[PDB]
This record gives C-alpha cells, structure tokens and sequence, in this order.
C-alpha cells in the first residue's frame, strides 16, 4: 500500500510543455528523472489553496489513487506536496478520447469504437468492484494512451458541476452512486457513437433538469442500431436500480464487439 504511491522531490520531475488548463488547475508534459532513466509523465498542478485540506487527508486519497490497478483505470504514480499539489502520471500520448474521436471520425470505424466501449465499462465496473464511484465519467476523463488502449482517469481528484452527464437523481438530490455513474456512461458512448458531439448542444444548464423530467433523452444517433441505442436508454432511466450494471455492460458491448459491422452501421 504504502509503497505503491512515490513521494516525489522537486528536482525528481521537470516540466517542459503543457498539455492544459482550466479551473481544476495546469497539466503539463514533463520528464521524471529518478538512477539513470528519465520517464516521460504528466504532471497535473492543482490550483493552490482552494481548500483547508491537511496533507495527511491528501495523501491518504492518493494512496487510494495510486493502488488501482487495472489495464483500464489511470493509477496514480506519485505526488508532490507544495504549495500546490501536483500528481504525476505516465504519459497518454493520443490525449483525451473526446478529442481523438473529433480529429479521427473520419477514419475511426465500428470495431474501434466497440472496443472503447468495452474498455471504458471495464474500468468502471473495477472502480465499483472497488467501491469507488466516478462521479465524472466522460469522454473527456478517458485517456487513449494507443488507440486501442483507453484508460479512465480523474477519479478521486473530486475529493480534494458537469450537469449534462449527471444523472436525475444526482442533479435534484446531490446523489453519487455507481449507477448514477452507469447514466454517465451511456452519456459518454453517446459521445463516441456521435464522433464527439457535445450532448444537448445550445440547452442551458439549468433547463437539463426540465429536458429529462419531460423524457427527452439524447437522440438515436446515426450509426447506432437499435440493439446499442436501447442499451444507453436504459442507462437513461429515472429508476437507478432499472439501468445496467457494469457488470452486464461488459457482457452485451463484448458480445457486440465480436461482430461490430452488425450493430454499428459506418460509411
Ligand atoms: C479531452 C481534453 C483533455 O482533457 N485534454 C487534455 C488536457 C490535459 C491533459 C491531457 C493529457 C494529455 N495526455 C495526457 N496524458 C496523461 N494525463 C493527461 N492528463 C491528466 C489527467 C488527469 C491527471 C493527470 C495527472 N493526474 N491526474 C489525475 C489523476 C491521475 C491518475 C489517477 C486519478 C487521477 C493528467 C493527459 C489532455
């Protein structure tokens, strides 16, 4: 346990370039330099003194971060406690997911995306095996470090509002579950299957609650059959314990993934 999270010096790690920005802080491209190597990692500097959290409350979240350990969840390979904190990963060099799917639809075909699909649901149900709920599973916290290998990350990052990825329940009542996680996921293969569309584009935040209260869901998108489009309607559902669990996800998008051409349909 102990051992499994790298407490890292100021002069271990270098930052060269970054990567990117927001509220949450900086991610930058750098170079972990320990005994002769020097490992390419990304080093994500959260926004300094946001809250009074005490390093021993820090720490204790990334031990928990850096001891998963699945082929398809970020883990956590050391921290810095500054002024800043600043977590440091190994590089994904194929960025975010949303991105990839923008920037390749063109060549992107349905074995591909099936494959994410079945990757993304095994990260998740290993977090819920790990009792561990997500709260901000998107195609934007899913990392392709080759194209046919994604990785889920920025889980826990939330303990030390995305409204059009959150389930009913956790938008009128502040409930996190795993399968307010599983309505995420269906949000995030409807980003995939639309090649990075941004769900309910132009509606505003605070008219979602409306939208979905009056049944609207994301449309059937293009490619999608209705064998996949029924299966993220069912994530969909008011009742959390009527949507899939991961555990089946896994199941229906491997058996799709043996014949993709069958349930997804790309010009
Ligand atoms: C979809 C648009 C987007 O997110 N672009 C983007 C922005 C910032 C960084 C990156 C990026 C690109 N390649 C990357 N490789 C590795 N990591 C990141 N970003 C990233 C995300 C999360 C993260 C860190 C460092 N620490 N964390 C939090 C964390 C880590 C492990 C486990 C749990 C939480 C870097 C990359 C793309």
């Amino acid at each position: 346990n102990q051992a499994l999270l790298r407490i890292l010096k100021e002069t271990e790690f270098k930052k060269i370039k970054v990567l990117g920005s927001g509220a949450f802080g900086t991610v930058y491209k750098g170079l972990w330099i320990p005994e002769k190597v020097k490992i390419p990692v990304a080093i994500k500097e959260l926004r300094e003194a946001t809250s009074p959290k005490a390093n021993k409350e820090i720490l204790d979240e990334a031990y928990v971060m850096a001891s998963v350990d699945n082929p398809h969840v970020c883990r956590l390979l050391g921290i810095c406690l500054t002024s800043t904190v600043q977590l440091i990963m190994q590089l994904m060099p194929f960025g975010c997911l949303l991105d990839y799917v923008r920037e390749h639809k063109d060549n992107i075909g349905s074995q591909y995306l099936l494959n994410w699909c079945v990757q993304i649901a095994k990260g998740m149900n290993y977090l819920e095996d790990r009792r561990l709920v997500h709260r901000d599973l998107a195609a934007r916290n899913v990392l392709v470090k080759t194209p046919q290998h994604v990785k889920i990350t920025d889980f826990g990052l939330a303990k030390l509002v995305p409204i059009k990825w959150m389930a009913l329940e956790s938008i009128l009542h502040r409930i996190y579950t795993h399968q307010s996680d599983v309505w995420s996921y269906g949000v995030t293969v409807w980003e995939l299957m639309t090649f990075g569309s941004k769900p309910y584009d132009g509606i505003p935040a605070s008219e979602i609650s409306s939208i979905l209260e009056k049944g609207e869901r994301l449309p059937q998108p293009p490619i999608c059959t209705i064998d996949v489009y029924m299966i993220m309607r069912k994530c969909w559902m008011i009742d959390a314990d009527s949507r899939p669990k991961f555990r089946e996800l896994i199941i229906e998008f491997s058996k799709m993934a043996r014949d993709p051409q069958r349930y997804l349909v790309i010009q």
